């Protein structure tokens, strides 16, 4: 009861048609619901892995220091997808190249940076200094599979109600200061919120683990939503 099936993260986007411009077009993501608050963002799969969600500059400001978003790691199926991305894009932050292909990194309209690459290890992974040019046999940038990790900046002084037991592999803590890391989720462009979908939603035990906090359940019963010591939103549903 509770099993984590997938983990999706929400990232605040300042410009809509920015964002959407860095994570479909450049990125190769596919738009999977378009409502007017929020981007759905996954692949061919047609699931979802990747939230983003408006915040006017009006109510909201840039991060100061590190974000509580360290960076977020793209792990991508088809090494040839990778390729594909880079002969279509002058921009890219870093590259680096590891056992199964090559990999980069950019930074998004928000300055979250952002890993894309194939490895069953990223340690592989080797910067190439010099720029190789990049030739394509593929009919689409789109990615057809991929899977969202994230590192995460979290102060020494707080920890997290989750537990390594359950973030598995898709959630790495890295120690970390700044002013920012645990500011309430509405003050700047960060990332606001993680939805655990589970194999079953057991709302008992949810209510015990955040009982020194607030929480909200809704009438439907559909989930349980938490907030962690770094204000972040954690939402739990079935999947």
């Amino acid at each position: 009861v509770n099993q984590i099936v997938r983990i999706i993260p929400t990232l605040k986007a300042n410009n809509r048609k920015l964002n959407e411009t860095f994570y479909i077009e450049t990125l190769g993501m596919k738009a999977l619901l378009e409502e007017s608050a929020f981007l759905s963002l996954g692949d061919q799969t047609g699931l979802e892995k990747l939230v983003l969600e408006e915040a006017p500059s009006m109510r909201t400001r840039k991060v100061e220091g590190r974000k509580k978003l360290a960076r977020l790691i793209v792990k991508v199926e088809n090494p040839l997808e990778i390729e594909g991305i880079l002969s279509k894009t002058d921009s890219i932050h870093r590259l680096y190249k590891g056992q199964n292909g090559y990999a980069f990194e950019i930074f998004s309209p928000e300055d979250d940076l952002i890993l894309i690459h194939a490895e069953d290890d990223i340690a592989s992974l080797v910067e190439v200094g010099e720029k190789p040019e990049f030739q394509t046999d593929l009919a689409s940038i789109s990615l057809s599979k991929f899977e969202i990790s994230m590192e995460l900046h979290l102060p020494t002084d707080i920890e997290s109600f989750l537990e390594s037991s359950e973030i598995g592999a898709s959630l790495d803590f890295i120690p970390a200061q700044g002013q920012d890391l645990t500011v309430d989720n509405t003050v700047t462009w960060d990332l606001s919120m993680l939805k655990f979908l589970v194999n079953e939603l057991d709302i008992a035990s949810l209510r015990q683990k955040f009982e020194s906090t607030e929480y909200f359940i809704p009438k439907s019963e559909k989930f349980f939503l938490g907030k962690d010591r770094n204000n972040v939103e954690l939402w739990f549903e079935e999947v």
